C-alpha cells in the first residue's frame, strides 16, 4: 500500500481507538455516579436511624433520672 | 499544499480531538469513582457511631431495669 494511504489508515484507526476509550470511560463514570447516589441514600437512612437511637437514649436517661429520684425519696424509711 | 496533505491534516485533527475527549472522560471517571470511595468511608464511620450509641442505650436499659427492680423492693416493704 502507498505510504501516504497507510498513514491515513493508521490515523483513522487511532481516532476510533480513542473514541472507544471515551465511550467506555463515560459509561464507567455514569456507573460510579449511580453508585454514589445510592450510597448517599444509604447515609441518609442511617442518619435517621441514629437520630432515632439518640432520642431513645435520652428517654432512658430521663426515666433513669426519675427512678433514682424516687428511690431516694422511697428508701427514706427502709427501717 | 495538496489536497492529500490537507486531508491528512484533517485526519490528524480528528485524532487529536478524539484523544482529548478520551482523556477528559477518563479524568471524570476517576473523580467520580473517588467520590464513591469517599462515601463508602463516611458510611463505615457512621455505622461505627451508631453501634456505639446502641451500646450506650443497652447500658441505660439495664440500669433502668435494675432501678425498677429496686423500686419494687421499696414498695414491697
Amino acid at each position: 500500500m502507498d505510504a501516504i494511504k497507510k498513514k491515513m489508515q493508521m490515523l483513522k484507526l487511532d481516532k476510533e481507538n480513542a473514541l472507544d476509550r471515551a465511550e467506555q470511560a463515560e459509561a464507567d463514570k455514569k456507573a460510579a455516579e449511580e453508585r454514589s447516589k445510592q450510597l448517599e441514600d444509604e447515609l441518609v437512612a442511617l442518619q435517621k436511624k441514629l437520630k432515632g437511637t439518640e432520642d431513645e437514649l435520652d428517654k432512658y436517661s430521663e426515666s433513669l433520672k426519675d427512678a433514682q429520684e424516687k428511690l431516694e425519696l422511697a428508701d427514706k424509711k427502709a427501717t
